[PDB]
């Protein structure tokens, strides 16, 4: 019933794997769906759609690497539903802006308690894995949002559709 | 409140669209599931998990041109959970090619369902958008999924592994 | 008499890294009887050959980095005799398979040895050198070698010579 | 008042950051110092002040690197004066090499510090900073001048200036 | 005791030409700080930090021509310490540029203060020197910077912050 | 049980290869050994590791091409245990080219007995296979390490340290 692969993984290291790759799938919805608002004939910004579209591509690729590493260290992935978004509408592109870093934030505490387990079950490979392909794109993705925040909010924003556009111009495009 | 693009296109057809988005993203993540599956150590097809993992793509794709739709005709997208597959184990090459073409032939019905509506309320861009961008891939896509179970089946699946190999290695590979 | 380089490396650190080195050259030097085993003319699968050749190219690299970190770190290399293999025979490919995946895993639980004791030791360059280079490769390595166990067991090896004769042909040509 | 990306980071991890910038830059300076002493007239040893010039700018990039982290963590850059080198002249290319190996001891000892901080404080992010960018650099960096102190020794210096004469030409040439 | 080269270079022309040395690196490192606080999450604007960051490597080769310089007469280098800037925290791109005016103003009179001394020893080569490589530099780092606050605050900075975001976009990128 | 290869091979032949083979394993060992003492920080000559690194190499493959001919002539490969070096510490570049040249004449004398062997057994095909691949590289081997000898010495090793520097940058780079 044991896998012939597995060696040092924990079961309670595979659920928080399976945890964290529902997170990711979830991350990935929120931001299809932020796209698609920009996409809006009333919204109309196209480089905050083409942000957020790739974002949601990028968070489905960090949930298929957490698939191959549940298959390589021989644990089983039991999927969940993904739930819908909190929100359908999601107001300004600041407020999306916003709403992406407490996504990213969530997503990094979630990465931190998963290191903390894997550290406590003296599981190396999976510490190393998480610090190499999961925590520093975390930090990153986390300034990059926290600077396009602070650059609406400096421009006017929400209030004055023009920083909006020119942000989308200039900043996104 | 009425979208300014809005024109011909009735709230029910807007409904519709918004239930068959849901179903191109539950199909992308049962393709997802099974596409795992065949990476696992014990079963170890990855040309099978590749095919699976590119049908997913591409039912992601499917799912964002009916979002682009909505948008387009000035409806709005409503998103719902993404159920979980019905399997998590899925036997074999050929039960899971079987269930791919129950799949594949019931977003097809959906999709019938969906033209009936459009072409009941007069909508013909919306008859033609589902006629050019969905129902000759699905009616490709089942023949294709028919033509690998029937070879499957007489090359002795999925009781002989040889034959999921060598089907692996000459037709997906 | 210490090294003018040396600093945070415990002597323990040292013995084990000594005693990696050795098992690294078993291993190359197993590997190389199984590939010379499966050139016999009456074994002749020039695949297998092949591959358990590069294996024991990969081991010897394997053993030499480890050499070249203990003097970067300013220890002394101590060589000790390289054991010849268990068996001089090694049956059928599924046997050979068997085998490197029962090796592959021992060699891992020594490094996962190591690693604790660097941890122990208060060695963080040693401990991210045995993550970076050498705990990735062994859970690639252990898992790729399950995948060749499923598939010539599900194939029908070792009874079916034809079998072995394909995977041999498919998939380590 | 906190940073809206700060997470994870604790204070004295950001003032430990604060103290290395310092130190990285007061290093960038002792070997300009060193460059600009083979550059007189009456040293004249061309590639020795080549090597500690890099070497100069080298451990300036690793003061820039250590304060985009500050910034990506959230945390505040402080500087303080940057202290002259303890030397005016650096009496022969061997003193200096030696001098070299002993600065750059002193900043691993720093890193080590640093990295058993961000472990006491679970901050896995800033162990993975440090282990992936400054702890081999600085193995390699100890190694490559115990080796140039070694060779300058068993040729004569620095009683021989021709041995240091051809060092500078064969080896840093 | 007196170098083999020195010809006409007077001591006090040697002490002022280290006492330039040590301003040049302490404006190098006033721009190092002014280019890590454009680059926090809540000031955020890139180009402002790239613009001071090149500043910052242009002063350090400045400090080096003039170290160059004093072996090429015969002095010798005495260096001192790097003071902090005076400030921690610039406030906005403008206070920024006007600070960066009012240290190069700073670094020009010294470099006329030294070419007045260099001119009544009746030092040609020192005075071309800092003709040629120093005095026009200086007049067109200081137009520019002029240019550049004019520019600001036209645009309505710093109580704009639209008019910071446009300027890193338009001048500065 | 006798391959169906077999033709014209003594089991005496067979034998005096396999004690070959392991010959040829333990120089690889030995030549290992030598590269990494020259690699030490103490030692520090790295063109010297170099070219006992690639002897290691080249001896390798000549335990495999013998392992070849083995099977290509159906005898049958017994491996035995490949003993550690008998020096750790191999004292100047000097010495260790001097024990280089005894271990290859050791190993020119064993195959000069397998040829005696050979001949007596009248096996014309062995003979060849010897004289083609291994005599006369076994007596440009020992021409070359007798010429670094010489010059080795009448350089001044191993008393000069600038003697063993310089054959390493000029003979061996
Ligand atoms: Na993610
Ligand atoms: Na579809
Ligand atoms: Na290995
Ligand atoms: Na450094
Ligand atoms: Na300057
Ligand atoms: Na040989």
């Amino acid at each position: 019933s044991t896998s012939q692969v597995r060696q040092n993984y924990h079961q309670d290291s595979e659920a928080a794997i399976n945890r964290q790759i529902n997170l990711e799938l979830y991350a990935s919805y929120v931001y299809l769906s932020m796209s698609y608002y920009f996409d809006r004939d009333d919204v109309a910004l196209k480089n905050f759609a083409k942000y957020f579209l790739h974002q949601s591509h990028e968070e489905r690729e960090h949930a298929e690497k957490l698939m191959k590493l549940q298959n390589q260290r021989g644990g089983r992935i039991f999927l969940q539903d993904i739930q819908k978004p909190d929100c359908d509408d999601w107001e300004s592109g600041l407020n999306a802006m916003e709403c992406a870093l407490h996504l990213e934030k969530n997503v990094n505490q979630s990465l931190l308690e998963l290191h903390k387990l894997a550290t406590d079950k003296n599981d190396p490979h999976l510490c190393d894995f998480i610090e190499t392909h999961y925590l520093n794109e975390q930090v990153k993705a986390i300034k990059e949002l926290g600077d396009h925040v602070t650059n609406l909010r400096k421009m006017g924003a929400p209030e004055s559709g023009l920083a909006e556009y020119l942000f989308d111009k200039h900043t996104l495009g």
